[PDB]
């Protein structure tokens, strides 16, 4: 089998590539000006990294990044795409008179064969919390086509996590779960399922944005170097943390966001999804605790955020956190595949 | 005596100690709606007092007896069980009414009066009207009432109505979920979560609210003090059938009460409804542990059962259902330990 | 099984995961019209349930089976294919009804019932009535129905009506014209504008509307669940002849549906019509690619052909013409991927 | 028993009913300073608990016994007189510590413990430290303490200090002057004005205040729980001689208290001082009937005599004089019925 199939449930792959086969979704990604513009800036301002070079675009979709590479003077670009969007990319390559420079290769990057090794790999494989969709693994897998001296755009990825307080959000989810608390819904006693319901709602990472004032400690950083990492490194991601609490209050969970860096020869360009930066279509992600932890300012909040890759192109998240001064511990399970889009 | 038989000593001690404080008397006296309405009911029905023999059940500072004196009563027996009776006597003397107000120290169930009275005055209303169980003392005092004599107040109406207030609900649920946490300073409290919910939701909420939270016109339960007997208040069964005017979550039942002084010249009402100026009685709300969903036009039916206990209060049982769907709620409350919000 | 042959693995997995969530069951349960009307239909026809054998096809949380129990059913077989079946089992135990409700995990096409039933209950309706193809499971279950048996619901009416909505129509070109720009970050996107238009118009629109946009009395197509077979729903041909009540441009066809519970005591209706309180089904509108002009009194005639596909949905083919002018329009829609427009 | 001999039954009923409420236990438990400092004192002195026999006097919810268990205690006898004992028993079971914690329902003066203990833990402090008279139970429990055994807390300090607060003083007369009107609804109430003043001044005021109202360093009275007998708390005579730091009118005495946990590893202090974060004990102020003028450098001397009564509280007798001027004032207060002024 291919590396993709061996790690991916068929149902998930079918659904996944059907999602990206729609022009409306491509439009949605393209209209994220921060993203699209920052990519174009990272590529054009490092034009020497592309000038007369061989390029691989992993998961090119409509092909916009391959066009940026073409603008930067790349002589040959292999644009790999597994969804049917590949046909639409071909249309744009012809209508933009770039048939001699951009070559669409339909299929999964783990299964196609490229005619030659490339000087640089470009891609946008970041999902929610950076790791959702497991496309970073495809990105890393594609390094089998990278020359020894090769480069990756983006080059590194930073995941930031920080504790937050937000009673409204907490109560908003708790209210949804308490439906299953009723002893007589149309005469039916549902309460025996309330535990299972709370679990289910709190299993949902919350995707949306927020005021930075809800953050109770400076973030902890976890970095993935795309030039150095291997695929298998992402099957199990262990992020330890030790927060020094800047404010007193209830910690309702952990907030996540990510930065990527295009480390080019001319300059390094950053693409950030932090809540201190303009909103992107990645927003930010929050994992709620079923029971918040009370912490005093100056306390230490320690524990681990554990990501286990599953066959549905996503991760099982286990977060365990503890207030060191009191031993108050919280353990939580989340399913990154199924988030709650709150925005 | 009837009083001691139905009352635990500990409760009685705490109860009469409470009313022995001048500050509390000041509190009741500075409720202007209450005091003014009482004075109005007595003075505008002055003929019901003119040259009459009066009994004041639980006179406290004696203010109602002074109102009776202002209206021309010939002799007023002011019975008071707390030490406040001493202070009432001081005021009787300093107001030169020794010939018209006679203070009787002791419980109305135990003291001896020299004669029968033409009219009984008292202010025995508690939270939900019935808290403190003083209405029974008031009814008990009718053994001193001449056959056609009168009662001030004459009747009392308890009003019930369903309400929606998720803020209140979640405010209490938040308090109970403290006992939900699996690691408080490392200790798992969750096994007590149920007991915590029960305790918190047993508490009637005393406070006021905007009338728009009411989802149906109130149902009325009436006690006629002229006809009622003491024993009638031992077990109070209030059936209700609400016709829902609004759709939404019913979080519980709101209670308040009116009393009427049905005098010969006019009927004067004293009201604690949320549509009227606030009194020191406020209003009382009983929460359901789980709210009931109802659409407008539905009927909410059930029973409110009040059982008198030896702690001078009531055990409250509320059973309610949305008839159209069978959605049912049952709740037990302890009027003894309310939440003053 | 009959189910597996008519359903792609990929679609079935996503489908039963969807219904495995308590929140989704809750969403259906909190539709008061839906749930209350089912309860009302069952309880007010208690003679159809008193001491009877009942089958609940796709019981979900088990709510309809509890309604059957409230009506006095002797035995209810509650069949459920998703993982919700266990939660249903929990509720049966905690409601002390284990001696009357038997939860059978699995597809109704694959499980075996120990005996024949007197009545079948189910809520198999999707958008436009037919979406999700669960009506076929409902009909398939009649192999367990006594010759005497009844179906709750008994019949289903799909209503079609022509509408005018200039804003909805123009919205499609407004969204698609994103691609009609010669230099999006230096890329000429215009060659995909046509494909983007096609994509938007293939989407049935889910939401509600003011009834004044309807330009003719609806045409009705009826399925009698007592008489129909599974195969009858593989190819559904709905001819129509609308007599225009208003003059104007016809932008497409609006769809909604009613079902009726024809019991021994009374008939109870559940309607999702735009004249009734909103339900979670809303209404569905299929646009014409080219609007048709009609004067009041003119006739709009044609056909709506629904062809079942293995993605548990239908390919919708609509052809319409104004008989007085001969001016014609078409459209092909994919009911599996509707556009949820409601806000 | 010793308890009944010193306690009126009505008061005892009221007292244990109060602590039978989960809300009251929660009130004490959510005091982070109190609870955190107990936990800290116990855990940081783990050698005082490891494999030891512990007695928890008035365990309430059992929170301190769990701390003793966290510190490695071999066996903990948790004695509790109210109905909270059953709830503590539940938590012991649900926290799997039935082999380490034994809940004993009943009064510590009445129950039978099987063996002597190495250390006694308790939180028996009331307002002004001594209110509720539970410290005597704590000391009484030493009949179960091995010689050389320890007490947590080990000592208790009550602090007294003179204060100025013109607002607080005038307030008593503002409230009592309600009665000083010749026609309240036609009634001359003035004859009760003196009695009203007396009543207000007998009430110790419970609430907090700005430390700038304090006019001299506090005088400290220390009870060593390892050395003291219960009978030592029946008549507590606190002489004082304040060296005035500020000039002005002294309106009364402010009270607060500290306890110290003197362990083998370290001493941990729990303070309810007005210089520390607020606790549920707040502080207590007792007024003089007549304020005393004092110049900075003067000495204010006298006595605070606390006399235990059968209502689980004290009659407070304060006599004070400005030594340089001979100006004298006194007050007699009823600690059982304090005025909760805090807002
Ligand atoms: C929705 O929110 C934004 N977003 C975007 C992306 C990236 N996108 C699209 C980017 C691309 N269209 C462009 O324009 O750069 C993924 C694209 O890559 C394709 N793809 C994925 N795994 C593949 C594989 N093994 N082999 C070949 N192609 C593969 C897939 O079909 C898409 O066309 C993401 N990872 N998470 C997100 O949340
Ligand atoms: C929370 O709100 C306050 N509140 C106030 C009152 C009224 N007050 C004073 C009434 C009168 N002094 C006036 O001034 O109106 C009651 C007075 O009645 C006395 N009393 C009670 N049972 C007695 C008995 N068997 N024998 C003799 N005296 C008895 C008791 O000692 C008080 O002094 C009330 N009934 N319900 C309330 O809720
Ligand atoms: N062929 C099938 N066999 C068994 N269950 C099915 C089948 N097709 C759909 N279902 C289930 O049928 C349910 C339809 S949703 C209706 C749920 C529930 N009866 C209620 O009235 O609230 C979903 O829970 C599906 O998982
Ligand atoms: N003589 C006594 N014997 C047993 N328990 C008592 C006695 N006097 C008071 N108590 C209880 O002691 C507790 C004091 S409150 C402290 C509770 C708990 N140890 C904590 O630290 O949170 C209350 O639960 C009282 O009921």
């Amino acid at each position: 089998r291919s590396v993709f199939s061996e790690r991916t449930e068929e149902s998930s792959a079918v659904q996944y590539f059907q999602f990206y086969g729609y022009l409306s979704q491509q439009q949605n990604m393209m209209q994220d000006y921060v993203r699209t513009g920052t990519y174009q800036r990272a590529i054009l301002q490092n034009h020497t990294d592309f000038k007369d070079k061989i390029v691989l675009d992993v998961g090119c979709g409509s092909g916009i990044l391959s066009f940026f590479a073409a603008q930067a003077g790349a002589r040959k670009i292999y644009a790999v795409e597994a969804s049917t969007m590949a046909q639409h990319a071909e249309v744009l390559v012809k209508s933009n008179n770039l048939t001699d420079r951009i070559v669409v290769i339909p299929g999964k990057v783990e299964e196609v064969s490229l005619p030659e090794q490339v000087d640089i790999i470009i891609s946008e494989p970041m999902g929610y919390m950076l790791f959702n969709e497991r496309m970073l693994e495809s990105y890393l897998h594609a390094k089998k086509y990278l020359k020894p001296s090769g480069n990756m755009f983006p080059t590194i990825g930073d995941v930031h996590l920080a504790p937050f307080t937000d009673e409204q959000l907490y109560m908003e989810q708790f209210t949804k779960a308490n439906f299953w608390y009723q002893p007589s819904f149309h005469g039916v006693d549902l309460s025996a399922l309330r535990g299972a319901a709370v679990d289910e709602y709190f299993r949902q990472p919350v995707v949306d944005t927020f005021d930075i004032r809800i953050l109770m400690a400076k973030s902890v950083k976890y970095t993935v170097n795309f030039l150095e990492a291997k695929e298998g490194d992402l099957h199990r991601i262990e992020i330890p943390f030790k927060f020094h609490m800047l404010h007193s209050g209830l910690v309702h969970g952990l907030a996540f966001w990510f930065d990527v860096a295009f480390i080019g020869s001319i300059m390094t360009v950053w693409l950030s999804t932090a809540p201190t930066e303009p909103l992107t279509h990645w927003y930010q992600v929050r994992c709620l605790f079923q029971s918040p932890l009370f912490a005093k300012a100056g306390d230490t909040l320690s524990g681990t955020c554990l990501l286990i890759a599953n066959k549905r192109q996503s991760y099982d998240i286990s977060i365990v956190a503890q207030v060191d001064q009191t031993g108050s511990k919280s353990s939580n399970l989340l399913d990154l595949k199924n988030p709650f889009f709150r925005y």
